[PDB]
């Protein structure tokens, strides 16, 4: 089956500069402002853009070691991010792909909306587990405030 979960989570830096931070330069960007999500990101082939495989491993004593994820869509124009985890974690036993959009739109404020949308399609009968949905709900949560922190932190970057 296929079960869509959605978030939202707000941020005080403005659309276009946080394009820039959280996706484009995510690979430099998430290892080196949240060491305790993530340890290391490789491009095992690819920019980073539509084509793109890439690594992400987790640090000692995460569930799983590592995911694997192919790079759908990089959109500049409207600030989204599609991508599917094709591999690691449950992938191959529970379940068959996760696909996931990040959109980002301005809001009224000046700062943005992440609109967060998870596609996990299971294997067989395989149900989602909640723990899995609320450990990536909490992780693009501590990504997004160490992001926007280093971003308010140094703010001569990505403009």
């Amino acid at each position: 089956g296929v079960f869509n979960y959605e978030t939202e989570t707000t941020s005080v830096i403005p659309a276009a500069r946080l394009f820039k931070a959280f996706i484009l330069d995510l690979d430099n960007l998430f290892p080196k402002v949240a060491p305790q999500a993530i340890s290391s990101v490789e491009n095992i082939e690819g920019n980073g853009g539509p084509g793109t495989i890439k690594k992400i491993s987790f640090p000692e004593g995460f569930p799983f070691k590592y995911v694997k994820i192919r790079v759908d869509e990089v959109d500049h124009t409207n600030f989204k991010y599609n991508y599917s985890v094709i591999e690691g974690g449950l992938i191959g036993d529970t379940l068959e792909i996760i696909s996931n959009e990040i959109k980002i739109v301005a809001t009224p404020d000046g700062g943005s909306i992440l609109k967060i949308s998870n596609k996990y399609h299971t294997k067989g009968d395989h149900e989602v587990k909640a723990e899995q949905v609320k450990a990536s709900k909490e992780m693009g949560e501590t990504l997004l405030r160490a992001v926007e922190s280093y971003l308010l932190a140094h703010s001569d970057a990505y403009n």
